[PDB]
């Protein structure tokens, strides 16, 4: 029964043609949904009661669109998101962190606009986790956003939105200085011919996957759901194909900000993403990602490939990783393991930000400390196991890969262990 | 000899990539398509696309197959639609550069237990009016196809039956349905109501993959550019859906309400044409050809052997086209199954085969009407030169280009066994 | 039949990985194809008798090597006359006649920097006595090949020059040497003294790989069956060395003292024949064909385009042979470079091209003696039928087999452009 | 180039020109062959073990010391000739020569002793002489048995029974010497510790022109199973009387290594020939060149794809460690092992990195020479009070021995493989360490 579920016959295929021929509508997904959902906050999704239903439906990142709305309005949206998120903190083994992303208005007819400088300052003061920087055309645009975040915003992730021809042509220099990319198809589809957007999307997703940096697919994914309870056949296909392309995150704009079915739109993206993730051809994908990732003498990089290889060898249910900044979890995610990457961290911000990386499931550690560092490490790993069991990630008899480091502090991951559950 | 500009166009850097990851990384929005659009467009006829003048604009925009939906309208209404399509098509017989065969497909109302009485009468109407194809609704098993075949009677055995898979049973019994059908339609409208909406992409990708393996035409249908029923431009999800259906391996793409009742029928056809051309250049031929080659069983049929040799030869010289002589369309279909980048120019005397080969990706039909030469070898040579001169006129070929030419050793269907490499003079 | 798929290592040939290919090799799977790697036998006191040469031709000798390091011009002229008498003793049966090339192996430069005066005289003797090939000793750079070519004069333009790589400089300047040579000999005797003995296998494997990439003949030479100079059976290392030279990709394998002075010249030829046939069936064609196609550059030459299409077609139908008409041998050489499993039966009127094509693996030359027919298409057909009749008599072909026939559109060399699938009747 | 650009800047262009690294990074086997370079010098320690047959030319203690220095890893005693007294003296001379280097534990080289049986002769199974010789083997503490003329699984069960309860730790390598042994290979390999392709008798039992097919098939199946395979007979035959081998002989040695043989053997070349030490040196020189010429890119991919999914943590850790070693061009993989099994599971994936196996078992240290690329280090210190400290001291002993022997340099990355509790069978940890 195990080998019939999660498209495993299609996963074991010798060719991509045979992989397609073996896809089965009766093969049910088993793994947890790995592609994060970004939902735009607006009149349809601002109330605390509404935000609780959206978190339960699968929202991982709340996007604030600063093109419209005053600072007072956005501060109230942030407070409502935080109230809804913290209403589930009473059960630490099931608590789900939710990131807050600030999407800038943009340069308009201008580099960095004066309104963007003020909005980025607001973002730092209100503790936002991510910035979706609008209309990024070159590396100096990213440097300007970084400077506007100041010394207190050094930890905020900058996701550059590629929205025009120049952004596509200067993609490599933009990606190099950004934490990730958003394929902002709305403006891109007006700036370049509509029939070419899929080429830009597939190229940018491919280059982000090669670089091991998060990539978001955005705009009109389930557009008809703004007024209708069910999406079109093209919309479900678009969501599935964005996941198959390699997108780390998928996004909802008007569907959740102003539409009549915000919760249903989140549920639909969750249902499609789970089905599409099981349909990924891991046999060729892992081989290509492994071959393309450069040779490295960084122990975190070396441990990550060894751990993902070990996970595939034993059909591991999960890779449990201890991380301070999220980096060790991101390096595991870049190889696209089928095994869930359960990231145990004490940092509330890193727990929110790792939603940008496909297949990273953040767990915020709030248990009492242990006097012996090795005992504290073991307890965090056992916490990952208990949370995994409660959430359905793990069962007794499963094998897990555990990734830790040799000393406290970030940057010292160098150990991979094979553990039997219970 | 060809120049650096040649190797920058039609996504050729992405085509030469050693891995699918590098293929994706090399896709370029500035690399313009050069080849003729190979995925056929099926447009549904209705109030928005019925007039002769509107049909002429749709043919110019790229419509290859006209679909008549027998779920609505009387036999009198459909006979007038067929006459209007034929009048619009024949209005171009004056210009060789613009005249093109256009197939007529009858889409049945559907089943109740066996074939409905209305379907028996509509299938009989199809034979009497010389339709080329039947899109059989709600096919659930092999006996459903046999019943449609029997209803095509003594005169309509040459009509192609494309089975529409619209429910769970059709998906589960897919292999037995494909075995007795000429091709398949992924009818996503009903399929998306019969099975969970989030599973339709799996059924679409599986059926396209299995049809490509079998070398039989597959159509992707329904809501591809839905918003264009009321808006002049489609959504980002809609352009993506069209591009991904082509990348999946669909031979044809379809428009329903977009052309039957919408406010922008011609613009919907133009949009599908523009996207398909871009998506066809983005196909990863290096791995696709290797996999189609490896999956296709060994064969002692000379047409199949010649087809793989010709497609291999076309890739070796970057041939502009493969010119094939065919009576039934079969030699062109066997070339098409290997997905050559070269256009398959099919020269035929059969007006029906010329219309029907639009079901096969990359087959460009040329109807030949010259009287037969007394010496057979001279009649073969005249048809090959007809394909070359048409190719020159339409922009496929230029003097100095190489073309692959596929013919047989004796007259009649079933004897294709020769591949030649010709330099265009 | 099931028996067909058990023979010639076909289970190991269909394997998905090289590891599985090795695991499926079967000592009970008998070879079926004709032996494709040519055997070069050095002529000497043990092999000069006309009657002994007849037995060597029957055992499988394809090329007779005359080592100009020993013996006078008078001795070598008698060797040539003896070889020709033995070869022509079989000319009375044209369907079974086996051409045999004559190769002159030069003494070399000695302590000099380039072409020695003795080599100038020996090369002139070679042209005057009509030798087919020159094995040029100690080639160190491209100018060494040019000097050999100049010494052959205007009458020796058709002689093939095979450069012997025997030292470090030859290995380092390999690319420039191969570019101007017709082929290469891995001359392991001197190479194993000029560079460390433990590195010779790296030079052999590299040079064979580069010659296969270039589509030019490569010969493996020296001590392959050394112990057979005095013993009736070779060592385990010797049989392994012959098998591995064929698996590496050598077009020819050579015997020196084993046929020139030893007590078992006929047995040494028979042993190389037996090993080569076993090793050729153990070649992993699945990966080899894919790599040769991928590495071979795109081409606008119709002979090259026809060759890849024909080899692809032969693999698709398990063709027993590819019958090719050739004037210079070039059309057969372009088929051979893709390493088909199908035998390349080359029909030619050129007695010299018939001898020289033994340098290309899997090319079986047939010398056609009939004067040209009045109708060129009939002359072409008679030559193809001669290939079929010779193939049937020699065991290459049987009724029911499929063959690929490669011809051109007009008389004269350089116009090959047609591939045809034919059933043997 | 982007996949190796940062590491090329860090390690230098000279590093990437050595050990056939351009040929190793090739995208196809054809390009791999085209890039093989006679000027690309081997760097890694020789991984294919050399078995030398002991006889009149290689019996003295002084001659045995030179053979150990030349690279002999396993001493073969051919019980087809010589009395029990003759073989006991050969064993004593080998042990005296081996123990003459024990004074420096960081450089000591273990040497296995293998007993090669006379065989069944005209009989259907285990002969009476073999029963007595196998009992002698157990009484004299031999590490390995090369069982002659194995034709079926019951032949190996008979050898195992003749070793008795005290010989359970002895490795049985079945010699395949006839058609029946080749046909029943799968059942023989299943119950054996490894195989010897005994080409001398095989080449008389089956057509001589078919032996290469049997050799390549058996090496392939042993590599698939992760069990040692030995290539034997006439590899450097002419070196019995000549100081240099023929071109076919060097080719045969190189091709046995490229085929996948864990061990290569010398018979008359060391037992009775005039150049026993030179024969060992020649096999050492060819094996190092051939090991660098292995196409690891495809070999590793095929070994991973063919190896079935496993829930054994030693197997899972082994593949993770070999993958990690390739990622960073690790100089070595240090593994703690009691029986040799954790080192054998690393060896089956054919890492380019040397597998430095630290063990307290003197017998396991000798037996792991059967597995390609395993370098045994015999640890002689008594156990620490705290087990985690004892584990750490053994890892440091591997690093210190590695540095002293030239395997490891400051700045290198090493992969360390250990287990979660004492005793055999619990390997489950892989660590990446920087050498300081
Ligand atoms: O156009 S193809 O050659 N696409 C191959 C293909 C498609 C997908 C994958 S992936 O899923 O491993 C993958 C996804 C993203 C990556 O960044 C990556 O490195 C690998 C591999 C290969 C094709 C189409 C239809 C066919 O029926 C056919 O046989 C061949
Ligand atoms: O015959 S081939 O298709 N390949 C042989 C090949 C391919 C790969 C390797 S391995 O060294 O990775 C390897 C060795 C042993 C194994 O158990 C294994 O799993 C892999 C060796 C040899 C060939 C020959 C010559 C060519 O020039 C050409 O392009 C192709
Ligand atoms: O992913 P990051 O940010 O590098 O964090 C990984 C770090 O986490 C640890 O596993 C545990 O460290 P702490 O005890 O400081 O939380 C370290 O050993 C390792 O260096
Ligand atoms: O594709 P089909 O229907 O088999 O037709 C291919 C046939 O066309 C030809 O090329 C020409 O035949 P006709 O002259 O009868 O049209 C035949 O030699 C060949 O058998
Ligand atoms: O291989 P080559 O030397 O180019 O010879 C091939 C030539 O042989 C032919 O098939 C027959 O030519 P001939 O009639 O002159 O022998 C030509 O059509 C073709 O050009
Ligand atoms: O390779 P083997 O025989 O399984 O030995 C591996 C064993 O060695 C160890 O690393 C150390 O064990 P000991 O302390 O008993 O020597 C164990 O943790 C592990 O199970
Ligand atoms: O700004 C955006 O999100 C867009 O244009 O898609
Ligand atoms: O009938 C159709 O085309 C459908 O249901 O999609
Ligand atoms: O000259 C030769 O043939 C050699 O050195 O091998
Ligand atoms: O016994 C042996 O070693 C042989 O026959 O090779
Ligand atoms: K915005
Ligand atoms: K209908
Ligand atoms: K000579
Ligand atoms: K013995
Ligand atoms: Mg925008
Ligand atoms: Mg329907
Ligand atoms: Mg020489
Ligand atoms: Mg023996």
């Amino acid at each position: 029964a195990f080998f019939q579920q999660q498209q495993l016959p299609a996963a074991m295929a010798d060719t991509f043609l045979e992989h397609l021929c073996l896809l089965d509508i009766d093969s049910e997904p088993v793994a947890a949904r790995s592609t994060s959902i970004i939902a735009t906050i607006g009149p349809a999704s601002r109330s605390v009661e509404r935000l609780k239903e959206m978190i339960k439906a699968g929202m991982n990142i709340a996007r604030l669109n600063f093109s419209h709305g005053s600072h007072e309005y956005h501060a109230e949206s942030i407070a409502n998101v935080r109230e809804a998120v913290e209403s589930f903190a009473g059960s630490p083994l099931s608590y789900r962190p939710v990131a807050i992303a600030l999407d800038t208005k943009g340069p308009g007819s201008g580099g960095l606009s004066e309104q963007d400088v003020r909005d980025l300052r607001f973002g730092v003061e209100h503790g936002v986790d991510i910035v979706f920087a609008s209309f990024v055309r070159k590396a100096s645009d990213v440097a300007a956003v970084r400077a506007a975040l100041g010394p207190e915003g050094h930890g905020i992730k900058i996701i550059s939105k590629i929205e025009n021809h120049e952004g596509v042509k200067r993609f490599d220099e933009i990606l190099e200085v950004s934490d990730g990319i958003m394929v902002a198809r709305g403006d891109l589809g007006i700036e370049i011919p509509a029939e070419k957007v899929f080429l830009a999307q597939k190229m940018m997703i491919g280059r982000c996957n090669l670089a091991g940096k998060p990539v978001v697919c955005a705009t009109q994914m389930l557009e008809s759901m703004i007024t209708k309870p069910r999406p079109t056949r093209a919309e479900t296909s678009d969501v599935a194909n964005a996941v198959l392309d390699g997108a780390d995150c998928i996004m909802l704009s008007g569907e959740t900000a102003k539409g009549n079915f915000p919760v249903e739109a989140v549920k639909m993206q969750h249902a499609i993403a789970r089905e599409a993730e099981a349909a990924v051809y891991h046999r060729q994908l892992f081989e290509e990602l492994r071959r393309a990732a450069p040779l490295s003498r960084d122990p975190t990089e070396v441990t990550a490939i060894g751990a993902v290889e070990a996970a595939f060898k034993c059909c591991a249910a999960a890779i449990i990783v201890l991380t301070t900044t999220g980096r060790s979890a991101q390096l595991l995610s870049r190889y696209r393991p089928r095994a869930a990457v359960i990231a145990v961290t004490r940092s509330a911000q890193a727990a929110r930000q790792v939603h940008l990386c496909r297949g990273v499931f953040p767990l915020l550690y709030r248990e009492p400390p242990e006097a012996i560092w090795a005992d504290d490490v073991d307890r965090r790993v056992q916490f990952g196991i208990e949370s995994g069991k409660l959430r359905g990630f793990l069962r007794v008899g499963d094998l897990v890969i555990v990734v830790t480091g040799w000393r406290p502090g970030s940057g010292y991951t160098n150990i991979m262990r094979v553990l039997s559950i219970s």
